[PDB]
């Protein structure tokens, strides 16, 4: 006797299991059992990863609700999983979206600099460098300071809440709420900062003074900083460095890109498309009885949406684990999600990314690993998929 097949599968960030394969072929939604001891739908075909985050019955709000099935334990508020419905509701959606593209005067300037100085100094101390801890990282906490508004050198503080924000653990973290609050005072803070007159905290920080906002709460504005900083920090530095994973492992593109910089974006949508950094399929709770392929999915059970179940479809991407930069479809991944929960920061991390990427092939064009692949250490029960430390040379 064997217990039920438990997720996920793998904490490793630098191959897919052939038991995803598996699964999509023979059964692309099927019951599984989630850390908490919780069963689940897992679903890893493209066309049902789809269905399912297209129909909004299928809910994010609700994955919170006491005594529900449970992927992990929550690590912010309940209300604030429903972070995004609130902000929309509060009339702040536009301004925050606009507050995020990386289309802000001298905002890519900033970036390229910033990864062109973080470049100059692990040079000039000589290698072997960690390009997570001492590039990625900091590459995309910079760049969430500036698009924030808040001082650069409050970033690192900031940051180190995020080890452990984002686990993916079975019980509640104490820590979890520690940082959570004293991060949230830093931001109620800045509201009240008369220094802080850009980005999206000078943003909100203006709008929370207008009449139209006066009865839109001080915790809705502190949380929306305190989400977008780590959402974002997270997701971009998390997605770099294991891109920076899957170039280093592909010299022929590599080559390619150095020698052709123009093919970057197309480049960087290939690598987001075989990301490997969510660590479990997005989570949803049933609000009705629906039919998803052979299963009829009921009220209140909890789906998983695999997303590199749908990305390495080859149904949808032939040749799925190959970069091929001339597709018909390249945009048409979920790297970023879909539907009503569409990453709002698409544009922003797409451009962390492929400015990173620009200039690490500039300026280390013979960057290569400097452990063998697996040496590498893969982060476990956290929300992302991440080597601690990411040693290379040039
Ligand atoms: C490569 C970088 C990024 C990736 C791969 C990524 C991925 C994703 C995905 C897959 C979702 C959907 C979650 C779901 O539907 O359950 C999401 C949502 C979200 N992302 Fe991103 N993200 C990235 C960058 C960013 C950035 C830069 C920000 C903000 C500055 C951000 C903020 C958010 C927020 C606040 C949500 C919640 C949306 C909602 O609840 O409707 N992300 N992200
Ligand atoms: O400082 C932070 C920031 C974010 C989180 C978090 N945990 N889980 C999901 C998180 O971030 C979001 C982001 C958008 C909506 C809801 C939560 C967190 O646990 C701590």
């Amino acid at each position: 006797a064997t217990v039920l097949l438990e997720v996920p599968f793998s904490a490793r960030g630098d191959r897919i299991p052939d038991a995803v394969a598996e699964l999509r072929t023979r059964e692309p939604i099927r019951k599984v059992r989630t850390i908490t001891g919780a069963e689940a739908w897992l679903v890893s075909s493209y066309a049902l990863c789809t269905q399912v985050l297209e129909d909004r019955r299928f809910s994010m709000k609700e994955t919170a609700a006491a005594g529900a099935p449970r992927l992990n334990a929550l690590t912010v508020p309940p209300e604030v999983v429903n972070n995004m419905g609130n902000i929309a509701d509060a009339g702040l959606r536009k301004a925050v979206m606009k507050a995020i593209t990386p289309k802000a005067p001298g905002l890519e300037q900033f970036l390229r600099d910033t990864a062109n100085s973080l470049l100059d100094n692990l040079i000039t101390e000589g290698a072997p460098a960690d390009l997570r801890n001492d590039f990625a990282d900091p590459l995309a906490t910079a760049l969430h300071c500036k698009v924030l508004g808040i001082p650069q050198e409050d970033g690192p503080k900031l940051f180190r809440s995020l080890s452990i924000a984002f686990m993916s653990s079975a019980d509640p973290i104490p820590a979890a709420k520690i940082n959570w609050d004293r991060d949230i005072e830093y931001m109620a803070g800045i509201l009240e900062n008369p220094n802080i007159t850009t980005g999206l905290m000078g943003e909100l920080s203006r709008l929370r003074k207008d009449p139209a906002y006066s009865h839109v709460s001080d915790e809705l504005f502190a949380t929306i900083g305190v989400t977008f900083f780590g959402a974002g920090v997270i997701s971009t530095g998390s997605f770099l460095t294991t891109a920076l994973i899957s170039l280093i492992q592909r010299p022929q593109l590599r080559n390619l890109l150095h020698e052709k910089p123009e093919l970057i974006p197309a480049g960087v949508e290939e690598l987001l498309r075989i990301n490997l950094s969510f660590a479990d399929g997005l989570p949803r709770l049933a609000t009705a009885d629906i039919q998803v392929g052979d299963v009829l999915v009921r009220k209140g059970e909890l789906v998983l949406v695999l997303l590199e179940g749908a990305n390495f479809d080859p149904e949808h991407f032939p040749n799925p684990g190959s970069i091929e930069l001339d597709r018909p479809n390249p945009t048409s991944h979920l790297a970023f999600g879909r539907g009503q929960h569409f990453c709002p920061g698409s544009a922003l991390g797409r451009r962390h990314a492929q400015i990173g990427i620009e200039a690490l092939l500039k300026k280390m064009p013979g960057v290569d690993l400097a452990v063998p692949i697996d040496q590498l250490v893969w982060r476990t029960r956290f929300q992302r998929r991440i080597p601690e430390r990411l040693p290379v040379l040039w």
